[PDB]
């Protein structure tokens, strides 16, 4: 509810976890351990922690980088990067991310035996094409001719517990949230749904919960 996330991605640089800006690509020279704290203190009240070594692998989640993070502060972590078996959600979850984000998909197991607190997300982005909401996979490079009504839909039948919903047409702006696909969305679905893409002020945050998103994801306005 009203939850802000924030976006660190993170690799190793000379046996330190160095956090990474444009797709984990520019080493912003600022350590792991200490923009964790600085966005705790800065307010945020959720962590996606994406490890840039693991980041599509499937060789599981970056423990390691979870494990160093997890005494550092007190937000709920959602873990991302790696995940390609089911067991890899409990592997993460075992060294204190409170959620993990699945792997790119191009469950219901898992969310029973979850009994609470802890969530697998799953990433959906949207754009539109033609006046329809599609799904696209790749960065938002390729259409997947599947409509987001039926994905969303989808989705949460086959036991998601919560969306991370990335606007294609928002994301890279800082224009603003995209509440029309937000609003689309939140009927469609009873998972919390992650707002992301478009972020450029504080009143954005705003119009993107009275969307409906539970909330709202930035990579841009902190780093």
């Amino acid at each position: 509810m009203q939850r802000v996330v924030v976006a660190i991605d993170a690799k190793r640089v000379d046996g330190e976890f160095m956090v990474f800006t444009h797709s984990g690509k520019k080493n912003t020279g600022i350590l792991l351990r200490d923009w964790v704290v600085e966005v705790e203190k800065r307010g945020a009240g959720e962590i996606l922690l994406t490890s840039i070594d693991r980041d599509g692998t499937k060789s599981g989640y970056d423990t390691e980088m979870i494990r160093f993070v997890r005494p550092l502060t007190t937000l709920p972590i959602i873990a991302s990067g790696g995940a390609g078996k089911m067991e890899h959600f409990l592997e993460a979850f075992l060294a204190g991310a409170d959620k993990a984000l699945a792997a790119s998909v191009f469950m219901r197991e898992l969310k029973e035996y979850l009994k609470s607190g802890q969530a697998v997300v799953v990433a959906i982005d949207a754009k539109r094409v033609d006046g329809e909401f599609m799904v696209f996979t790749h960065s938002g490079k390729k259409n997947t001719g599947i409509l987001l009504r039926d994905w969303v839909v989808e989705v949460e039948k086959r036991g998601a517990g919560e969306i991370l919903l990335t606007s294609i047409d928002r994301d890279g702006t800082k224009s603003g949230y995209d509440t029309e696909m937000i609003r689309f969305v939140r009927p469609l679905t009873t998972l919390p749904i992650i707002a992301s893409g478009g972020a450029g002020k504080m009143e954005h945050f705003l119009e993107a919960f009275l969307a409906g998103a539970d909330a709202a994801l930035a990579a841009s306005v902190f780093h």
